[PDB]
């Protein structure tokens, strides 16, 4: 499942930069699939309940943590100060050569 | 601890694919491996009052996502749909060279 | 957020080995950056009105899964017996080439 309500809270899956419907990415670049991430996670969070000022705790996994500044100043809109608690680090790959993946857990 | 319940919740440490009694891997095969590890698991979660049914969150870690399909295979017959929210990436190393470890979260 | 409390529960962004005032690392080296990373987070837990005792779950990312003696050592000190639930790996890079990354979840 995408997500799971274990009632106080809810579990995401990780998300990819991918439109939902087609399930392609929305482009090979990380700027494009940090946003969509982000874009998808919202649509997750609400209809489980949740949003984006109700998550608590995300992971940020990286094909190249080069991006991160890129990747920073996008999930910084979604998520302005005060931020949920979060973890950033570059993985050796992601599933479907993303460049992306971002979990997260939030209060209903 | 293989497990902490805080008490609506169990959280279970990264569990590799050796035989419980003897700390050696079951085989050097990550098909082997991966069904040790969901075994294992169930030993844990129901040793702590959870089972397969009430995990709410997995993650994945691979040493090659080369073997993701064989992973998914073994892990959809532990975790029929809908199964817990998910992440899987591949890591750089794992303890003891494993080829997978997988942690969670259930319910209590 | 460096923590976030929701309500029985605390989670904490993963954690470097830096002097929280200068955020500079305190060492190049993994044995200094570990100790650093726990008593960091034990400030941080205890801002938050949990403790080490209190910990439920970590997750530890290094640079080099050849360090694993040396951080066990350190984090054993911290975290002794019986400890939290924990995941341990290696990563491809971690922020700032730090050499270890620990994240956590707490009760309150």
């Amino acid at each position: 499942s995408q997500a799971i309500k274990a009632n106080n809270l809810v579990f995401l899956s990780g998300v990819l930069g991918l439109i939902p419907e087609t399930g392609k990415f929305v482009s090979e670049s990380v700027e494009d699939q940090t946003e969509q991430v982000l874009k998808n996670m919202g649509e997750i969070l609400k209809a489980s309940g949740a949003d984006y000022s109700s998550v608590v705790k995300t992971t940020i996994m990286l094909a190249d943590l080069a991006d991160f500044k890129t990747v920073n100043e996008i999930y910084a809109k979604y998520f302005p100060a005060p931020s949920p608690a979060r973890s950033t680090y570059q993985v050796a790959a992601l599933p479907l050569n993303a460049k992306i993946e971002i979990e997260c857990i939030a209060t209903l």
